[PDB]
């Protein structure tokens, strides 16, 4: 119900909470190196994403853009963001349980920790320097690392016909982190919460 959004790293991040058709809170804020935004999400919530954007831009009204993780220009997300964006995954209150995961399936952006401040349970994260890292055909312009889906569209790697195995691009984001989504069919790395705990959504964690 309170989620916690700490940006820990050097450079400024305008953070975004979206459920796809609907903010979550305000849906979304600058945070400058070191800020905390903290926001609450109602219980039962489905299919709920945190994510962070990087280089962007808004004028008055709250219109602009975004070099990752973009949502249709606004400051205040209601949609998702647009690739490449490490997703911080939850959907609450699942038949008495939370459920919340790391997914590298829509890219990487930046480095991120997902942990409960409640008891019950476990975090996860994935801080290793997959921008660094990306392979060549995989790099987004803008900056981040583009999921293959993003970059080739093909029915394997998007898992079109839910039918799908690991590729060797996916087989990058699970090397570099073992505990995140890598592809749609990848072995469920999904956290079970006691319902209604509060999170930390920590981006740049180890640094």
């Amino acid at each position: 119900a309170t989620f916690e959004i700490v940006n820990r790293c050097s450079y400024t991040v305008w953070a975004a909470a979206s459920k796809g058709d609907a903010a979550l809170d305000a849906g979304g804020r600058q945070l400058n190196s070191g800020e905390s935004w903290t926001i609450n999400v109602e219980p039962g919530t489905n299919g709920g994403k945190i994510w962070a954007r990087t280089d962007c831009y808004f004028d008055d009204s709250g219109s602009g853009i975004c070099k990752t993780g973009d949502c249709g220009g606004l400051l205040r997300c209601k949609r998702f963001g647009r690739p490449p964006t490490t997703l911080a995954e939850f959907s609450l209150n699942q038949y008495g349980k939370d459920y919340i995961d790391i997914s590298n399936i829509k890219g990487f952006n930046v480095p991120m920790n997902f942990s409960p401040t409640t008891r019950g349970c476990r975090g996860v994260r994935c801080a290793a320097d997959i921008v660094g890292q990306c392979p060549a055909k995989l790099k987004a312009p803008g900056g981040g690392c583009n999921d293959a889906c993003t970059v080739f569209q093909t029915s394997e790697y998007c898992c079109t016909t839910g039918k799908c195995g690991p590729t060797e691009y996916s087989r990058f984001f699970k090397r570099l982190c073992p505990d995140a989504f890598s592809y749609v069919l990848d072995k469920p790395t999904t956290v079970t919460c006691p319902g209604s705990s509060n999170y930390r959504v920590t981006f740049c964690p180890t640094a």
